[PDB]
Order: C-alpha cells, then structure tokens, then sequence
C-alpha cells in the first residue's frame, strides 16, 4: 500500500531519528532529575508525564515500524527486537520472572546506541567479537572456579568473611583478580595464620591477569577489524576477505606469481 | 614587501626557535621557583619581572609573525592560534566568563610542545585519532550516565556519601571504573547494607574497563598510524595512503594480477 | 584386532566427548558442594560415593585408550600423559616428595581443558608462546633478585616486616609491582626513615611495569598468531608460513617480482 | 702475534661463556647470602672470600679481551665497556662523586644480560627502542611539570604533607598516575577543603594514563621489530627493510606491477 511506502521513507529519514534521538535525551535527563529527592511533589509529578508522554512516542514510533515493514520484517532485526523490548516492557503489571522490580527505567537510554548508528556499528563490532573469545572467557571461568574451591578448602575455616564460602571466594578472588587491595588487604593477613599462602594467591594473580588481558585484547582487536570491515562491504557492497585470511595467504599468493613470472619467462626467452 | 622576507626568513630559523624555546624553559623555571613562599620579597619581586620580561619576548615573537605572515595566514594554522591565545590571554583584566581566576601561568610552558617539531607532531597524531574514538567514547558516556542514575537510586539514600546524589555518584563510579579501593572501601562497605550490590559492580567494572581499554587502544594504534603516514608525506611529497586502505584491498591487488598474469600466459601459450 | 579398531572410533565420537564432559562436571559440582561443612554426614559420604565414581569411569576411560592406542601411542601426546597422570596420580598411598597432601581433587576440572579441542587449542597456542617469552622473564627475574638484594640491604633493618630477609623483599616488590598500595602502604612510610627511597621505587616501579608488559603482550601477541596458523594447518593440511616470516620476506619478494616483470618488459619492447 | 689469535677464540668458546655465567651465578648468590645479619662472622668473611675470588676472575676475563681485541677494539661494542666499567668500579678508593656509597655489588648481576645473547640481544632491542619514545617521554614530562606547580599552588597550603613543595607534588602525582589510593586516600580528602579539585585529579589521571600507556606500547611494539629485524640480518647478512617501510611502499609496489602488467598485456595483444 501507499502508506507502508510513506511511513517507511519517514521513519528513514535523519529528522525522524533525530526527533527520537531527542525524545531519549529527554527521558534520560527526566530519570536523571527523579533522583532528586529534594524536590517538590508538584516538580515529582511534573516529571512522571514528561517519562509517560516519552514512553507513549515510542509505543507510536515502533507500531509505525511493525506496521510498515510487518511482523516478520520488523522482528527480523536484532536491533529493532531490542528497541521493541525496551518498550514493550514498560507496560506491564508484574510478570512472572524471579526480579525485585523493572525500575530500571534509564535502561531507556540504552536506545541512544540502537537509534545513533555510528554507536550501533561500535557495539556491533564488540558483539560479533564475543563468539571468537569463548574459548577464553571458558578458560578463565574454570580457574576461578578451581581457585574459589581450593582457597575455601584452605581459607574458609580461619577467614570465614573472604572465604567462608564459595559465592564469597569467588568474590574475593575477583578483587584479587582485579589487584584490589590483594595484599595489605588480604594476603597479609591470611599469610599471619597460613605462612605460604603467596603459593597459592601469587599464581593466580599471575594466570588470571595474563587471561583477562588475553580475553580483552582479542575482544579488542576483532571489533577494530571486524568494524573496518563492515565498514568496507557497506561501501562498496563487495564482500570483505577477512585481514587474517589475507595475511595466511600473502605467502602463497606471492610464490604463486613469482612461478607465473619465471613460466612466462621460459616461455619468452625461448621463442 | 623586503621586511616581511627577512622576518619570515627569522622566524624560520633554527637559532630562533632555539631563543623562543629557552625563553619557554626560562618562564617555566621562574613560575616553578615562584611556587616556593619561603622566598623572600626581592626575590619574589625579582622573578615576577622575569616572568614579565618572558611574556613580552612572546608578544614580540607573535606580533613579527602576524606582520610577516599577515591575519589571515597566521590564523591559518591552529598551533598559531594556540600560541597566540596563550599570549593574549596573559593581558586581560578579567573578562566576562564563569573561571575562578587566570592563575595559570604555567600553561604557557604548553608551548613547548607547538615549538618543538617532534612534540608538535606526537600531540598532532593524538589529536588526529580523537574524531574516530567519538562513537567509543560516546557509548562509555552512555554506560556511566546510566550506572550513575542506577547507583544514586539503589544506594544514595543508605550510602550519601558515595552516591548521596547523580554528581557523588558519577565520581565513585569513576574511582570504581579505576579499581581504586572499589571493593574494601566500597563494595564490601555497600554489602552489609545491600548484599546482591555485586550484581551492579562487577559488570558495571567489566564493562568499563572493555571500554576504556577499547577507547585507549583505539587513539594510541590511529596515532602511531598517523603520525608516520604524515612523516611520509612530509618527506616524499606524495599523499600516503592509509594501512587500513592498502591492507582491505590486499586480496583484491593480488587475484587481480593473478588473473592478469593467467590470462597474458593464455596469449602467450597460444601463438 | 578388532576390539581395538571398533575401541578407538568410539573414543573419537562425539558423544563419547560428551559423556566424559557431563563426567568431569559432575565431579567438579560434588567437589564444590563438599566444601560446605554445614552438610550432613549422610549427604558427605553420598558425594565421596559420587567422586569415586567419577574417578572409576576415568580409569575405564584412560585404560581403554591405552589398549586401543598403545603405550608407546597413548604417551605420545601430552594432552594423553596429562589426562593419566590427573587419574594416576588419585590412587596413590603418600608418594615420596615434599608435598602436604593431594587434597586437590578439584584440579581434576583442569581435564575439560583437554577433553573440549576449543579450550585444547586456546591453551596449546599459549604453552607454544612461553619458550619465545623466555628471555624477558629472565630479565625481569634478574630485576627483581637485584632489587631483592638492594632493598633487604637498603631497609631490612629499619622495615623488617617488609625486608626482613630476601624472601620478605621477594613478596614487597611483586606488590610494589602490582602497586597495590606501594606508596600510601610501603614507600611513604620507607621515606619517613629515609628520605630519598622514592630514587629507589619509581624506577623499580617503571622498569618491571615495562618489563611485566612486555612478557605479557609478547605472549597474548604469538599465542594469537600461533592458534590461527595451526587452525590453516588444521584446515588445509599444508604447512603454514609464520605472518612474521611472511612480513620479512614481503619487501623481497615484491622488488623480485618487479624486476622480473621489467625484465619481461625488456625482451617484449625488443623483438 | 699467535698469543692474541688464541685468546680471542678461547674467549669466543660456549664454555667459556658457561664458566662467566657460573662465576656470575655464584658472585649473586653469595651477595644475596651476606644479606643474613644472623650468620656467624666465620662465615661472613668466608663468603667475602668468595665475592673478591669472583671479581678477579673478571678482572681476567676482561684484561684477556683487552688485549686479544685491542684498547681501539674491545671499547668499540657498547657492551663491553658496561662489563668493562662493571668491574673497574669496584677497584676505586672512593671518587670525586655525589654518591652515598658503592655498595650496590649485585649489579654485578647485571652481568648475566651481556654474558647471555639471548638476554643481550632483548636488552639491546629496548634499548634502540627509547630514541623512537623521545617525544612522548618529552610530553609526559611536560604534563606532570605543569601539574606539579599547579598542585602546589592549589593545594600545598591546605595539605603540605602531599604538595608542600614542588617535589613532594611530583611524587604524590606519579602515586595518582598509577592509581594509588589516588581517591579514597588523596582527592576525597582535598575534596574536602577543595570541592572542585576533581576538575583537576579526573584529567590529569585522564591524560597521564593515555601517555603513559602509548609511550609504553611505542616502546614494546618497536623493540618487538627490531629484535625480528636484527635476527633476519643475523641469519641472512643481508640488510632488512623495516615493517613500517614495506607497509608505507606496499601501496605503491602494488599498483607499480598492476601497471607494468596491463602495459605488458597492451603490447601483448597487439603484434
Ligand atoms: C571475520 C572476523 C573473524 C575473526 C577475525 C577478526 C579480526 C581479525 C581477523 C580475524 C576471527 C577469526 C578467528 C577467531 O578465532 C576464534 C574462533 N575461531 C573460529 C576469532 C575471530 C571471525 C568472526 C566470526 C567467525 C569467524 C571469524
Ligand atoms: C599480526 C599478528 C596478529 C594476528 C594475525 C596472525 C596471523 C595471521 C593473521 C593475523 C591476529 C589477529 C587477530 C586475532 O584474533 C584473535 C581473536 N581471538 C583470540 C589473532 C591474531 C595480531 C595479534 C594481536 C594483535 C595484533 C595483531
Ligand atoms: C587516515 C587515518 C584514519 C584511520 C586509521 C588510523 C590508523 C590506521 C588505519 C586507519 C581511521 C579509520 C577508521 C576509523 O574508524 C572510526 C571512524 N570511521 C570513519 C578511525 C580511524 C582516519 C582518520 C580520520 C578520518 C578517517 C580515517
Ligand atoms: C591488523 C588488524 C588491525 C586493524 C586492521 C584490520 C583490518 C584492516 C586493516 C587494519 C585495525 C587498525 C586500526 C584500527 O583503528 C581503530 C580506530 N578506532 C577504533 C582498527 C583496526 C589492528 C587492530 C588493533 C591493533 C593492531 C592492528
Ligand atoms: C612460529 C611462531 C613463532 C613466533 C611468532 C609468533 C607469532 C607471530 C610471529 C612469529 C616467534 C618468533 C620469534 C620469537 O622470538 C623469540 C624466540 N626467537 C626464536 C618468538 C616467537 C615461533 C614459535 C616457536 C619457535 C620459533 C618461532
Ligand atoms: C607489525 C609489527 C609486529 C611484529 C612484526 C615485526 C616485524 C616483522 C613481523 C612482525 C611482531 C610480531 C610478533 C612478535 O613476537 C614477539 C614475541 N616475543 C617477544 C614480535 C613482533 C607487532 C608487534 C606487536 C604487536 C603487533 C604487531
Ligand atoms: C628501524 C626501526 C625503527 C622504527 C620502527 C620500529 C618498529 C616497527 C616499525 C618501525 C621507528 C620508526 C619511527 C619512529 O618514530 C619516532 C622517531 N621517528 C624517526 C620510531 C621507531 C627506527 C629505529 C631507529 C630510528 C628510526 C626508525
Ligand atoms: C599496523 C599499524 C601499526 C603501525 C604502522 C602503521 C602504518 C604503517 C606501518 C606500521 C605502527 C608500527 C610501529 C609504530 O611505531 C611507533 C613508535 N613510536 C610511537 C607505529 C605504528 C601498529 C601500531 C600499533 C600496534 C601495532 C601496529
Ligand atoms: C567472575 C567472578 C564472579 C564472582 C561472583 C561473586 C560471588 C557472588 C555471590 C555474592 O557475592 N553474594 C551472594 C550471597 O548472598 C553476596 C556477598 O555479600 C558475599 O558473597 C560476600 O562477598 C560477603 O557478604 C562475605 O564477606
Ligand atoms: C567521566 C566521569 C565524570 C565524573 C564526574 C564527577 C562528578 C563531578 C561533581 C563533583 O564531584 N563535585 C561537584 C559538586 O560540588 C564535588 C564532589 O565533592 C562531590 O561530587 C562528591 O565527590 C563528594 O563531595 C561527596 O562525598
Ligand atoms: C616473582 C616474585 C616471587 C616472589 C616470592 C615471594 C617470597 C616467597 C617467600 C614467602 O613469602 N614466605 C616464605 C617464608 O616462610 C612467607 C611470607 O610470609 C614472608 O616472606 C613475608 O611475606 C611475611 O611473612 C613477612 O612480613
Ligand atoms: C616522573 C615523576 C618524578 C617524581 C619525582 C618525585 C619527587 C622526588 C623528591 C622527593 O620525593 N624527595 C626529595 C626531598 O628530600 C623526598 C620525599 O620524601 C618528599 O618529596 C615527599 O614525598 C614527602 O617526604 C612529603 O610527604
Ligand atoms: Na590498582
Ligand atoms: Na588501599
Ligand atoms: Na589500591
């Protein structure tokens, strides 16, 4: 129909986006004020409408979307489904999920990533990386798991508030993991009643900052190459050789045209 | 004009930049001293007449170059522009903004980066990688608005301190973002209150570490990039193409002069 | 035989990986729970039950593929000797060497490693990387043995809890490293005895910073190289070039196939 | 003369080198030893016995390179003057310097660097790396100097234990670069007295951390390079082009043959 073809050109257009964009700067700075507890109940109630009339924007631009590209299309992009969620939650009376409450209303502003499209190619790029660092993240997990076991069995007894169980070893070791205070903080005085525990805390400070640094360096990495080449298939709408495809085949391209060069030089010099 | 040559020419110099530098480490030095209130009346009185002796070389120096190169050609470059708004701002008797005072005098050893070439060129390859880190830095801005906003209404009614409001929340978060105490002097304090706050700090760290690191990695790796495809340019004359460039099109280059090398063999074959 | 042929292609299925998968993360979640010492004595002996037949299905495991391989087989790959040596080394009455006890059942998870070829992979390109991370760790292994020495020498006398001895100093200078606490903790209380111990610590503090980093990105660097190059290996059968031997070789291999081309030039512009 | 050919290919022998990296070995641990107060006076002077025995065998060692290589000869490798000047030193009756004392023997350690390739050869590739860090080393400076006057003429009246003067200011900032207590031991409590001194702590920690970090990859990425290149002209003889010298060119030797080869397929096509 004629008004699908309408819609759609008026929800790609860089005014439409730009009028969302604003409608969620607006509601972020309304929840960000809501934390003022000094305020008046006439400014509190203020605020409520200025969040209700933005949240009803975005009920009005997502049908706009379902209608003009259809339930099968509209669903079809990750990123619209996320948009859909972050709405369709807000209207509804307590579902039967094990959470304290969905006050998080400022999750809102999450949408700023989705609708800007230079901060969704960004985090694009680090959500495609994920996968190709599973196999570390993998790693890391079994060495706390096998770290927060061992330093309860040895430490839980005599430190019962940083290791007294296993939930609270695996925080423990976090903030190991993470040089916080590690020793005037907990070594130290762990080393008092168990004189060589810097066997056991050392190395793990070692390993686990070694792999996290391994975790993010390939996330890192990936989402600048995988970013610049999206980049480029964007651009030119050819498919992209991924970098390290190119870089494990230089090799035998290059011995491949040196034998195609010295060939036609056989066949040249005898003539 | 012959006068505006000559001055050019000056200005040019090596031995000129030479005098302008230790005018730069002079003035540096005096400000240095001048910190020291221990100093006696003659003595502060003394170095202050240094100090304004340092800054009429520059008005000088500024002055020669806005005449031999003219307005409009001075304020063509953005490192003139800095060094004269370094100069110009030292004579002013208190203009219409919101600062405290114009005490800063030390900002003016800042010019040694613009009259040293080597240091120009290092903070021009770091200002250069800003623009493509926006979209990073801008999700990272995003992140903390929405953990600030969290943090405030979770814990800023039982810990005022830390997050008493959106301001004391944005700066914990950044000392947490730092691993600075986050765990002994905020999260462990923050548990006995609240015992699942975990839940909001470790990922809230996880993810603002990503970040910051992708944010880092991205200016230091474009930097490097840039400022030795700019010593190319400067050196050869010629426009440098980008590594990012060259290397996206790698594949491309060589199955193309593998099928150019293929098809003059099936010329040559054939004869 | 036959019973070895019909042995080895059920060890190398798919879901005979999976049930010694679920196996080892059984064991690993009995492990756990026995860390909780508010359990029932009825509930501690059904887990010692569950652990043991664990340890049992690992033996059935182990010693099928040592009959279907061989010993000379089984032993030579190091994943296999592990893989053994974790089962081997459960029944055993108090072997002779200077250990505690082998109370570390929980390092029996570490066989997921092994078992999942993902994490198998990870680990490997990281245990390749070391040998060619051999010479730094060397150097900051000789860093630190001096700064041992000086610092038990310098302040062992005034600060004996930190430099004691050279064991004490050993443990100091790994946090000094870490910089967890290392000046409002160790060198602002050292520089109330002695002034000028800052000379001593910042240097140790940017030297084994440079040094820490450059072991740790010279492994995740290589490792990351050498995963992807066994993965070609993996794939196409052929062997591959290292990307740094490619890297050195590429400016030669370029100017041979620019000469050649000219020189082709040159018989073809004369005939 | 035959004396000075023998000499130098006895000097030039791997057991040669093993007997020096032994006495090298056994001069570190006896230091490390003589740090025991507790030990008796016998074996005090016995081990004192043992540090003279091992320097004059150095003193060998070094007069029988000087005279198989020359004065001319031997002082012309960078490394044998340090080796030179490592054992010279400890035969000197207290010289015309501004030393406390020369009782640092265990850089004697030191030794084990240029005694080892390997280790010399990792030395060696930091070492050339540092020039190609000159600038950033240079703005780092800068940045801190600034921060340091305006520190102590912001805070050192309020709290002088931390930016009393300008040296105290250089420690407590180099203590907030590596993130120590930087918030919940000196911002929070300037904060205090001063409740905008964020405005300045937030971006000098900003700021300082992003130079650090790119003065510490520019020197583990170039010394990474270098090392690779040194070895490929240590095997092959011939001079090796830098990486970064193929990248800039690669652009241009690309199109340079994609050229030469349609031109060779024009003349090709037509005779
Ligand atoms: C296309 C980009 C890409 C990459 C990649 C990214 C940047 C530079 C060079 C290659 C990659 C390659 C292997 C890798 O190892 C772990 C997983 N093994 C399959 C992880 C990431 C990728 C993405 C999804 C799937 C498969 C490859
Ligand atoms: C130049 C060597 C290199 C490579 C590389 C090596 C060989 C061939 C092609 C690329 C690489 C690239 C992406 C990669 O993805 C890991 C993702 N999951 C661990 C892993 C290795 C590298 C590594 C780290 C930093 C910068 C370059
Ligand atoms: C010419 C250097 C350069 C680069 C660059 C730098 C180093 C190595 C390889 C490429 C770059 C490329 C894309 C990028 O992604 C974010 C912004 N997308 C346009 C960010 C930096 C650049 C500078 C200004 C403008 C456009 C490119
Ligand atoms: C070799 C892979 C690689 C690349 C790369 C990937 C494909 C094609 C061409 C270059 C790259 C370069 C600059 C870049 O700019 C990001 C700026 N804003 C995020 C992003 C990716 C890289 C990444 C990190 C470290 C070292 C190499
Ligand atoms: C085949 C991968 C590899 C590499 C390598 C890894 C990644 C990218 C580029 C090269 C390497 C090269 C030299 C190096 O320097 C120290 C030791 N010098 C021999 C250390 C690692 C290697 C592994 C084992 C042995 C010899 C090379
Ligand atoms: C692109 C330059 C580069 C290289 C490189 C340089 C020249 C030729 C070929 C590769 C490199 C690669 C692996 C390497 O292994 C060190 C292992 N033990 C110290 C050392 C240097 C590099 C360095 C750091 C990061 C990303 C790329
Ligand atoms: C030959 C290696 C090298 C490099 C280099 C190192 C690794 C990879 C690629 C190049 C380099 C290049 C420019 C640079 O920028 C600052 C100084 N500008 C001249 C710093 C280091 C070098 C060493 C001494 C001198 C000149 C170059
Ligand atoms: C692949 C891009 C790249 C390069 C690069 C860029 C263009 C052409 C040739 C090499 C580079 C190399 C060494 C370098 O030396 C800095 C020394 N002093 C700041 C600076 C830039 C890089 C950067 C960081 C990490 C890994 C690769
Ligand atoms: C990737 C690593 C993941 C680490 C996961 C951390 C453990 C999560 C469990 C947890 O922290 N708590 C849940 C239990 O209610 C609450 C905490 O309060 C408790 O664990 C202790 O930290 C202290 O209360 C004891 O001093
Ligand atoms: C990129 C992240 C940017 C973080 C920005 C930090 C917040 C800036 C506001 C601020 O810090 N203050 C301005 C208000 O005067 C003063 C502070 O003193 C106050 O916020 C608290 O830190 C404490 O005083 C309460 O314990
Ligand atoms: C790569 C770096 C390797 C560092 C190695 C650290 C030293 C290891 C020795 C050690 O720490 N102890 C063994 C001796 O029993 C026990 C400790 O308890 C003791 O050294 C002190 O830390 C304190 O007890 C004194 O305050
Ligand atoms: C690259 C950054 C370089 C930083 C350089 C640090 C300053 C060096 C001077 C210095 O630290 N002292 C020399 C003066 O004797 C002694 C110290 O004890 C003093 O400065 C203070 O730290 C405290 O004593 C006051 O609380
Ligand atoms: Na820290
Ligand atoms: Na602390
Ligand atoms: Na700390």
């Amino acid at each position: 129909s004629h008004m699908s073809r309408k819609i759609r050109d008026l929800i790609e257009s860089k005014r439409f986006q730009n009028v969302i964009t604003a409608i969620i700067v607006l509601n972020g700075a309304v929840l960000g004020l809501l934390t003022d507890t000094t305020l008046s109940a006439s400014s509190q109630n203020l605020l409520e409408r200025v969040d209700q009339l933005c949240l009803t924007i975005f009920i009005v631009e997502i049908s706009l979307k379902i209608y003009a590209y259809g339930v099968r299309g509209f669903f079809r992009s990750g990123w619209n489904l996320f948009d859909f969620v972050i709405v369709a939650i807000a209207l509804m009376p307590a579902q039967g999920s094990l959470s304290v409450l969905r006050t998080f209303r400022i999750f809102r502003v999450m949408r700023l990533v989705s609708v800007i499209p230079t901060m969704r190619r960004v985090v694009q790029g680090m959500l495609l990386a994920l996968p190709g660092v599973g196999s570390v993240a993998a790693l890391l997990t079994v060495v706390f798991y096998i770290a927060a076991v061992m330093a309860t069995n040895l430490y839980g007894a005599t430190f019962p508030e940083w290791f007294g169980d296993l939930s609270k070893s695996l925080y423990t070791l976090f903030q190991v993991m993470t040089l916080e205070s590690w020793s005037m903080g907990i070594v130290r005085p762990v080393m008092n009643v168990h004189p060589n525990a810097w066997v056991f805390f050392i190395p793990f400070i070692m390993l686990t900052t070694l792999t996290v640094l391994n975790l993010f360096i390939g996330i890192i990495v990936d989402a600048m190459a995988i970013t610049k080449e999206q980049e480029e298939e964007a651009k030119t709408g050819h498919h992209q050789e991924p970098i390290s495809q190119t870089l494990l085949h230089l090799g035998d391209r290059l011995d491949r045209i040196e034998k195609q060069l010295a060939q036609n030089n056989e066949l040249l010099q005898r003539q």
